């Protein structure tokens, strides 16, 4: 069967077939669409299938599908899985499935990228000081002195279910909440949660506006450990914009490398639940989100104030007017310090692109709509007028439970 | 089977019940969700028409009386006997008004219910649809006072005897293909234009020339008339601090008044349906100025403000944009022509969340629309799950007449 997606500025109408690899559900049905809902152990019998349709893939991919290598793969894996009810990837096929695992991961709009993927093998490490040590690492080869390299770092996969290695962070590099007595919160509302149990966990906090949080790491299924990112190896951009000289006084900075730490790597029926990844930010994220959302450093009152905007009623589009200069400050910022940052524009433009290619070579791009569109100035950006279809592919990224919400304290 | 929706700004979690009562089916699957696709007889009849007259005489409850069961028998009746039957004023007051109220895609629905609602149903030629037509404008218009209305031409019969208005809206642009390569006017309406200059109307071949009405009458060939000059409130586009911006030579219709849809009450469908009620900014501003394929003025205006257009990354697009939509605003409010902004209307449509949710079990809502094509997150909109499902009476896309038509 086929499925046609058209795009209402161009007219150009592309046909996806790769659909027809998607067995996972999505939330939606026939009577209901479930598109705008943020969040819509396994046995041996379970199992090789995963790793045969994964292996079928990869074999496929290196034009290999039936060979001996192939065959005696399915075989050596359906053993492994036989006899310790688990199997290891090969070095290649992890490198290979966290790749299409991003390729496939169909609310990002950095996907034309996804080719280039540093992949770090973690698989031997057993405590949470090894973790640490494998995600300095990290950080700063991705870091990269501002010009940065996106990288995976993938720690041991779940076995039991009981032995998780596992991020407590939710991105490596976040900034503390701080909820205050009277009721206000100093620092990113989003954080305060975390920051508690950091707290908690005996961090002695500094209680500043922008405290980069410590690492909190599970090895091995065990109570998680603190840990500092030398502060050297914290890239930050503090904000300024090019005309108005008043900017730098808010206050303002972020960190250069946005790395995501919560998220769940599923390859060939395997569970990495730590699998710490980075690219760079898309400016968006940054400006209209991260400074601008009521929930977090909601700077949009402060900033408008300074620029005098006309503040009585909305309809003057004083808050439109802050965010374009505030979003102009981010990007002004990064490339006056030479890290690496890209537009919504051009991001959006870069991902049509990449999405038509993506029909082309391999019948398909999954695509979700809601997340692709930037928060701001939606339909001036050509993803805006283009019609997509969001499935599930595997190798896939998942959301999972945030582990203080499961963890059993050993003590 | 009982739904979930959370506000990501406010923690707010709703409970979804309305859901289950949804009949008509979505586009998506269990392994595929088309939530951003634009276009995803006697015995057919009864329970249709039993569905809806049960959830009517549930509204004025007095479900189960005698009244509720000797209307089901005469309906029942004349399907059995005229292969359709007729709705009675305040059904049909009801189906409109609830067609609105389910309407996934509107931002604007905490006005649904006081819809005006003008009953053509006695209406026979183009001529009589023309002048139903100008009292709607009229009516709607209100010098400026905007007031929501539909006016319903007759109901669908074998189905080659359709009332049809062959414009989009009421009130649109003409579209001229030029010999320089460009359009002038509106993009979006060439092939319209096309079919209006060859049933005869001599155009102006200006940018903002105000298209004749085409009236399908009785499945009859449809007809040319103009709305009066004098009917059509249209606004000149200012800018509250840039002087230039009227040298731009940009106007728009006070009027949004969409005409090509069909309405389903209880089975029944009105093909020719046009409701109208008032702009929201960002529609104007941002896509009928600034899409590509609209009027596309974004390059033009950020000439005039001498922003850097060297890299996408000045946000030059962005800076233009915005102020454009202030334009837009402020326009409006000086000539006191009803609009409303984004901010406002998105604000209003959560109360009408609440509401809806607490008073009816819920609310379809298609977020992909709802929220504005500009400043999205900043909106309150952009923070709440919404759950699309498609509820009866409605309003529904429907082939353009000219692919169908015969002559
Ligand atoms: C070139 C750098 C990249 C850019 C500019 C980029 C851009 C984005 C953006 C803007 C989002 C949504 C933003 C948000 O609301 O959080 C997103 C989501 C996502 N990205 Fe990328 N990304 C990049 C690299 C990567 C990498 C290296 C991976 C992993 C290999 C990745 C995997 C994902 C996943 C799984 C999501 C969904 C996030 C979620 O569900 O919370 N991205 N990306
Ligand atoms: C009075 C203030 C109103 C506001 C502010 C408003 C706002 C909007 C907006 C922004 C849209 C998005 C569609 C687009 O952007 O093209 C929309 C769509 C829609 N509205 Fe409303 N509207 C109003 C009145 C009405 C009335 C009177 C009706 C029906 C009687 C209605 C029914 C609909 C329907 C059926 C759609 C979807 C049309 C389509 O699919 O193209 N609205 N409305
Ligand atoms: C509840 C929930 C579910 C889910 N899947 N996800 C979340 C993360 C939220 C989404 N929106 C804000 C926050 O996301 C913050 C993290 N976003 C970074 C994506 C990115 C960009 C560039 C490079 C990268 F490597 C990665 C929350
Ligand atoms: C192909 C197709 C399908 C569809 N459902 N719709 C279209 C009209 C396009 C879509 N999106 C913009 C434009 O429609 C024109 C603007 N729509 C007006 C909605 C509205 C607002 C305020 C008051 C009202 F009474 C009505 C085309
Ligand atoms: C309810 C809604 O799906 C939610 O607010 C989404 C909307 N789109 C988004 N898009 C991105 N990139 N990131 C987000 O967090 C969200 N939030
Ligand atoms: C592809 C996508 O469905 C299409 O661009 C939609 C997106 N959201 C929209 N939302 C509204 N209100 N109006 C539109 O015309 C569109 N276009």
């Amino acid at each position: 069967r086929f499925l046609k997606v058209k795009n209402w500025e161009t007219d150009v109408v592309l046909t996806d077939t790769l659909h027809l690899k998607s067995t996972l559900e999505t939330g939606c049905t026939e009577h209901i669409c479930m598109g705008s809902i943020v969040l819509p152990v396994r046995t041996k019998d379970q199992l090789f299938p995963l790793a045969k349709e994964f292996l079928d893939q990869y074999y496929s991919s290196i034009k290999r599908f039936g060979s001996k290598a192939h065959m005696d793969r399915l075989e050596e894996v359906n053993k492994e899985i036989e006899s310790t009810s688990t199997y290891q990837l090969k070095d290649t096929e992890l490198i290979y499935g966290a790749k299409h695992a991003w390729r496939n991961a169909s609310r990002c709009v950095g996907r034309i990228q996804w080719s280039k993927l540093q992949v770090f093998d973690a698989r031997d490490c057993t405590t949470a000081h090894g973790m640490f040590n494998y995600i300095c690492n990290h950080v700063k080869y991705a870091t990269n002195k501002g010009n940065l390299r996106s990288a995976i770092t993938i720690f041991p996969q779940r076995t039991d279910g009981k032995h998780d290695f596992r991020v407590w962070n939710s991105q490596l590099i976040r900034y503390a909440g701080y909820k205050q007595p009277d009721g206000s919160t100093l620092g990113d509302p989003a954080n305060v949660q975390f920051t508690e149990i950091c707290i908690q966990q005996g961090w002695k906090a500094p209680r500043g506006r922008f405290d980069v949080l410590p690492l909190l790491l599970q090895a091995n299924g065990n109570d998680p450990e603190l840990f500092q990112i030398p502060p050297e190896l914290v890239l930050e951009v503090p904000i300024r914009h090019p005309k108005f000289d008043w900017f730098k006084d808010l206050g303002l900075k972020w960190y250069g490398l946005p790395a995501v730490s919560n998220m769940l790597l599923e390859i060939g029926g395997l569970e990495f639940s730590a699998c710490p990844f980075s690219g760079w930010y898309m400016g968006t994220e940054i400006g209209v989100r991260n400074y601008c959302d009521n929930s977090r450093y909601n700077i949009l009152e402060e900033v408008a104030k300074k620029m005098d905007l006309d503040m009585r009623k909305t309809s003057s589009l004083w808050k439109d007017q802050a965010l374009v200069e505030i979003n102009i400050a981010v990007l002004y910022s990064f490339q006056s310090d030479k890290v690496t940052i890209v537009d919504h524009h051009s991001a959006t433009e870069s991902f049509i692109k990449h999405m038509e290619n993506e029909y082309r070579c391999r019948g398909g791009c999954p695509a979700d709509w809601v997340w692709i569109v930037p928060p701001m100035s939606g339909s001036i950006t050509p993803v805006f007028h283009q019609e997509m279809l969001n499935y599930r592919l595997t190798p896939s990224f998942e959301a999972q439970p945030d582990p203080w919400n499961t963890h059993v304290w050993k003590g």
